């Protein structure tokens, strides 16, 4: 009946953890599997993150007709961006609304790292406008073009400890286009890129989804909003 | 990977038993701590009893103007029958829409096994009206009255054993208005009340809280649909 | 502090009055008020009627191809029977789902009178359908055509007393396809068609609003069920 | 401007055909552009059906411990029967439950005739309790065993007639355990199995949705309600 | 195989069906009124800025006026209150609106002066605007934003739909009622040209995506709503 | 028929004094009372506050693990806010969220002021970060921390007048952490402390809840955004 802080922290992951491991155990069929450990960490974003992030599976297309791969879970802007196209619940949303891109699967190995670096590559490709950003005190020049955060999301991991060797080599890999700044591997820790020192940190143990959430969410406050879209520029496509 | 039915009901089980226990150690109110408990067992009733049943908080009311105590989780009509009162999410139903009265609280012990069976008894005591029942056969001739279950809803227990002697006692203390037909302690298992033996019937294990809820949907089973209220009776307090 | 059933029935009447009085009071556009003012009413039987019923705004066609015209406020089924047509929030229901027609407008006056007669007999002179019923006991033969229920819902009267000659003189004009079974005065009474005596009874105050709910209520019981739609009949309308 | 039957159900179809021509052209990914399909099968099925029915994607479990296939669109009661596992928005249903089974793809051709038998066969190969009924009027039996419906829902179809004899030769090769009893093809026609001929009726154009629809509508009415499912049957996989 | 193109004609093609279909089933004139106000409305709801709300409403000002009826109204939620809502229906503070539009399925010479006048009734309105507290300190007032005026249409009865007799009729008002944006979505789309003085007409090119990725465009020049001076509105509580 | 802006005040207020009478004569038990009276303050909040605002009842944690008391309306920022708990709908907010507290009971006397106070006293000794803030333009400085607003909301008051010396008396006796910047008395007027005289400002009549609203709307502009919380000193709790 005494509050605690530490006991809300530890509360917060040990659900992710439990709905995930349920998640696996418990359902056979590998697509009804992976929907519902999606549907885990989309929830807990959806629910924790401040609302003017959005959490969702979508693709990502831009001004130049360039479509990057499915992202199982995208962090993005509506507050001050279009859909480019949503219908039947499936949605593709510009490259100028994203924050991060997510790869979501159940077990981490050297296969998945290397496809999440690939999906989040083919989200930094892609062009993203700006413009001057009309506001209550005048107008700003156009925002600089923020940085998209990439990362990797699983329950597990092929490796024990999850977060040694085998995962350094993996993530080392690709520091650039396809570099993974964030991740969780929920039953055992988390992981983040250091840009200061150059190199990865891991955490075992000390409430993973949670140590997650809060390092996203203070590495996305680095970002503030999307720059301002020129939609007009995706209606160049009206006419061919 | 494999699927298996033993492993669905463990996690129906499992996840009940989780969600109480984080409940019960991260709300230090005692008030939010209940009313969390309480939408435990109200979402689980939601979720998985066939939708001829209604499960919520309320007040039972009757035509002769008599009312109920509290009834924290009421399995209920709404196919065939009104609320008679509902403002601002909370709620006052007929004696005629009840199919079952339980009490959830924390442990199972002396005094809450008495406050549970006499909530049960606050309801049966009501009168109930029944009228003959149009349908495409014809007319039946007034339902006879279903019986109205009662039960109780717990974590953890304060007997040892936890279903053993000393909570038979407390249980075969009241075998008339207040008889509790049926019960759940989702860390040790369940009881139900066997009428072709008059007596109770104890399980530890196996399940606690899915044998609970396999247990209620068979006895439900045999009360068929609410009878028909003749709701002109609560209109004679329209005059007064 | 002390629970009182004919509290309860006088507080459900009085949030119908008090909503009614505010819409008529506040909304000085008149495709506005009347909007609002069905509102209130179709919350009403949303909200009290068994589920078995539907309320809402609809027109309805038979399988011979008429319809009838717009209904304000119809109670249906969807249990047994599908929408004919229902597009961006605008509904078609068949003849053979419809318990009960009522037109609401905020004043009762002959003209409202005559035009809610009309309103119901453009649905009576609809062509039901009714199959043999397969149910658990094997196939029922085909039920019998239900009455349709007719009536209005109004919150003032142009007449003092509302409910006196010059409203049972309207009332009287249509006996017969547009007979008018049942109806609310919110600020006055209600009335209905007493079938024995071939005569309207009226109810000035007693809580208008409850006791047409309970009357309305009352006298449903006695359908039943909707017949069992022929979908075929309709089919026959597929060809070019 | 004029009302009209003929109307109302081309536009039903239309507005069915136009979206599963949009979903074929604009979705890029083979998942995603399958996901939206089977989301317009499913909201159509959703919202013109009686509300006796759900319709959704799952799997189906019996009392033995058998899981059918995964099933994109199944037809079920919830009315009287519960879900035996459901978690983040994926489920699993007991035989008892089922109507109707489907597979929904993009193209008829031979490889998915046989799929689509293959995933209907999975289904009644299933154990089916049903206990003696307890309703208004005393006990009846318990209900004989309802056939489960096989369908397939395509856009498209890869032979020419689409529902010429290449189709009817695929259909001819399962009559028994994968028969399929109704399907439709949108951009072409519909099907039905007749029983009393034994043989396969095809129309061509006729709206081929909205005559799906009302096909399927009344061949479910033969069904009735599903029988009385013994839980306690399920209960018997509660011991360790 | 994904296409840009296609995703903009898809959008575009599912406005004009479903505002097809509607024009051609619903029978009686009110209950396809409103079906097609529903789906001008689906479509902002769905793809404009989160920013913006888009709904049916009267505007009411500080001075005690209220607009006409606005089928379709854009606004903000974020910075201001409702005046009242009550049963779904709904007044929203002058200062609230970004943008005024008249729906209707056909486009004619009255339609266009009757969108006029809506736009007119809440121009004529009066809006406060108060320095704005933020991370920064206190900005000084904002100047209004010019309220944006439109007509949305399916079809026309002119010949072609955007030519010389849509042109008379929108050049008829240039002033409270200036119509900035349109849509006419079996035909094409325009825009006033603030810099030229005149309208822009664009037949064809997905109508209605055409007008939505405009309507973004001119909305975002107006930033956000000036702040609310809601204690003006508070001179109307005493007896 | 003419819309007027006095009667859209009147009404707004009309609905508040309306629902909280009925709830305070029709609800017998008091917690079911309670509930329903803070149901309709929050409705009120939810309903007509700007968007920025989230109301709700929660508890309140600091980075330092401290915890404020049960608020059972709090006004608080999700859009740059996590939440630090929340579950079975049940939550805790972090101090940085928070805009305003208010204690919500159907009575105001001088017990309940007291305890009001304390309520916000509980909230104001939690500490609150201030992190330097990104935007388009570059980086503000951290924002200076504003002060919390205090409040109560009440239906009626022991005292006649209202609003008279015993009110006063018991609100000055807080002006410190405990101090009561703006209150509602339904039923009579609203109050709110006016920092340029150093007293409290009341108001009688005029449309209690608008006018209470319309300040409470004024009084929050000032407060702008609240400051960028620092997720980082919550994650201090993740290793211990």
């Amino acid at each position: 009946s005494q509050w605690s802080l530490s006991q809300l922290l530890s509360s917060l992951h040990e659900d992710i953890q439990q709905r995930l491991s349920v998640v696996r155990k418990t359902f056979g069929h590998p697509g009804t599997k992976g929907d519902a450990s999606e549907n885990v960490w989309i929830d807990m974003l959806d629910t924790y993150l401040p609302k003017r992030y959005q959490a969702a599976k979508a693709h990502v297309v831009d001004s130049l007709g360039n479509f990057s791969q499915q992202i199982n879970v995208v962090v993005f802007d509506r507050q001050y961006s279009p859909f480019i196209f949503t219908y039947e619940n499936e949605t593709i949303i510009p490259a100028e609304s994203v924050y991060a891109v997510f790869e979501a699967k159940q077990t981490a190995d050297a296969g998945l790292v290397a496809y999440a670096q690939e999906k989040v590559a083919s989200v930094r490709r892609l062009h993203r406008t700006s413009l001057p950003i009309p506001h209550a005190g005048g107008t700003y020049p156009a925002k600089p073009l923020i940085p998209i955060l990439g990362g990797l999301l699983t329950f597990e991991s092929e490796w024990s400890p999850a977060l040694g060797p085998s995962m350094d080599k993996a993530l080392n890999a690709n520091l650039t286009e396809g570099r993974l700044d964030i991740g969780c591997v929920a039953a055992h820790g988390h992981f983040f890129y250091d840009q200061a020192s150059g190199a990865y940190s891991y955490t075992n143990e000390n409430k993973p989804a949670t140590a997650f959430l809060f390092k996203l969410i203070a590495q996305l406050q680095f970002s503030g909003t999307v720059p301002m879209i020129d939609v007009e520029a995706y209606g160049q496509w009206l006419t061919k």
